[PDB]
């Protein structure tokens, strides 16, 4: 898999609170984060599917 899929999940700097998926590799599944609205990183997806399509396995 991507080397971005063992990548932490990245908040950024803006102060939106949107409700984000990251593949967390430590877990071998997709959870949910707070994604502040600019600068996302590649762990960052907008369903559980994608996420997991993306990075995982299982």
């Amino acid at each position: 898999r991507p080397d971005f899929c063992l990548e932490p999940p990245y908040t950024g700097p803006c102060k939106a609170r949107i409700i984000r998926y990251f593949y967390n590799a430590k877990a071998g599944l997709a959870q949910t984060f707070v994604y502040g609205g600019c600068r996302a990183k590649r762990n960052n997806f907008k369903s559980a599917e994608d996420a997991m399509r993306t990075c995982g396995g299982a």
